[PDB]
């Protein structure tokens, strides 16, 4: 989440508690949809998430990922029935995606042998919300919305023998496949996990579930409105699909094995958000928001792989603490049809294929509308780059850019 939804909400540091954010409010604060211009709003957009990562060896070897992006489409329509606003939409998004290739050290056996396995990641989450909004009384504005989330997980991951040995020795790695493959992998081999299938027959690790939120707004003054919204815990099942567990010996021998894999217990925590937007002049508006993701309340993960020959189970325990986000955003009416936006956000061990989220983000946004019904919104969010290190004694450097773009046509009732 953190960064909100939509070209304007993202160009404004992820702020969204109480100002027109567009059709994307269907996920953030649907109560803001009542601030929409008279009529019905059709919205179309594209999300692109560039990622730059460099991981280094204890020998000066590097594996980098960034070396063409995933583009997520965004369709949605909001309708006005008197005081009501009803809206539906499909919101595609990545939430992980790395590609280190197969010529890197991450693809070598605890031993030095260069295997040909890739090392990559890709998480895709679709959100198709159904929601409404009621302007209950000129002052407050009710707003609810249910979801339906579709998650897909692509994985390509090699673990040199020392890593499996410690998992195994820690008791975090179990299964009947331990005693049968252990001799093959040995001292200088590894194990590779692959989740490469797509869609449906394909296998493809995915899950479908529900989700939802509700919020509200209030205008104490004539240019200062306040907002808040509560998000429900994502009730997603286990991600399940086909996976190939493949053992590699000290001389590069490969012993693949197809089966089922389940990535158990993970949802997405409930979040509480409080904020306020204020207009100074009349062409300049400023917004500040404070978000609280209840990660710490996720006590309820694993990875269960199972085949005809046996299975392997990995028990990797979180250690989660609620996170807090502080965001501020600016919008400026520079022309009669050109707005300028900008903002900042503030958040608060390794594994190169699943990078941790970034602490800070600096965004820029712009709006240009040809008519009073046709608008184009742009946004560019930079996830500030942070360094961080841990045989495999690694060090990682990770930054991230974000482009969102959408065309917004306003229709009129006849
Ligand atoms: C996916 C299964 C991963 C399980 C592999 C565990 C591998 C861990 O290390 C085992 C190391 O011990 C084995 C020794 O090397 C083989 C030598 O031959 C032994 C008899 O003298
Ligand atoms: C909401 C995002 C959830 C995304 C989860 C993707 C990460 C889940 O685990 C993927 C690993 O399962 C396959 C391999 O076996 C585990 C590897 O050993 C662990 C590293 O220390």
């Amino acid at each position: 989440d953190l960064e909100g939804y939509g070209a304007i909400s993202r160009a404004m540091g992820g702020t969204s508690s109480s100002y027109y954010t567009g059709n994307a409010a269907l996920i953030s604060n649907p109560a803001t949809l009542s601030f929409a211009p008279d009529g019905n709003q059709f919205e179309l957009g594209l999300d692109v998430v560039t990622t730059d990562i460099k991981v280094h060896d204890s020998h000066g070897a590097e594996a980098k990922s960034s070396t063409g992006p995933y583009v997520g489409p965004q369709l949605s329509y909001v309708a006005q029935l008197d005081d009501w606003r009803f809206g539906a939409g499909l919101f595609v998004s990545s939430g992980l995606g790395t590609e280190y290739g197969s010529k890197s050290f991450l693809s070598q056996t605890e031993n030095g042998i260069q295997t040909s396995f890739d090392n990559s990641s890709r998480l895709i989450v679709l959100r198709a919300p159904i929601g409404f909004s009621y302007q209950a009384t000129s002052k407050l504005t009710f707003g609810a919305s249910v979801d339906l989330v579709w998650t897909s997980l692509n994985l390509e991951l090699l673990l040199p023998s020392s890593q499996v040995g410690a998992l195994t020795a820690q008791g975090n790695l179990s299964g009947g496949l331990v005693p049968s493959l252990a001799g093959f992998v040995g001292t200088g081999g590894a194990a590779h996990f692959s989740l490469s299938r797509n869609s449906t027959a394909g296998g493809a690790v995915d899950a479908v579930g529900w989700g939802g939120r509700l919020g509200l707004t209030y205008k104490l003054t004539d240019n200062t409105v306040l907002g808040a919204m509560y998000n429900f815990k994502t009730s997603v099942g286990d991600l399940e699909g086909k996976a190939t567990l493949s053992a590699i010996s000290g001389d590069g021998a490969v012993l693949p094995l197809d089966g089922d894999i389940r990535v158990k217990n993970f949802e997405m925590p409930a979040s509480l958000t409080l904020g306020l937007a204020h207009q100074f002049n009349e062409r300049w508006v400023v917004a500040a928001d404070i978000k609280r993701a209840y990660w710490g309340d996720v006590m309820d993960m694993n990875v269960a792989f199972i085949s005809q020959l046996g299975g392997i189970d990995v028990a990797l325990p979180h250690r989660y603490q609620d996170i807090t986000v502080a965001s501020i955003g600016t919008a400026y009416k520079y022309n009669n049809d050109l707005t300028l936006r900008a903002g900042y956000s503030y958040a608060q061990l390794i594994l190169p294929v699943i990078p941790a989220y970034l602490k800070r983000h600096v965004t820029f946004g712009g709006e240009y509308d040809f008519d009073k019904d046709s608008r184009i919104n742009l946004a560019i969010s930079f996830g500030l780059r942070e360094r961080v290190q841990t045989t495999e004694m690694l060090r990682q450097s990770h930054s991230q850019i974000n482009a969102v773009v959408s065309y917004s046509k306003n229709f009129h009732h006849h």
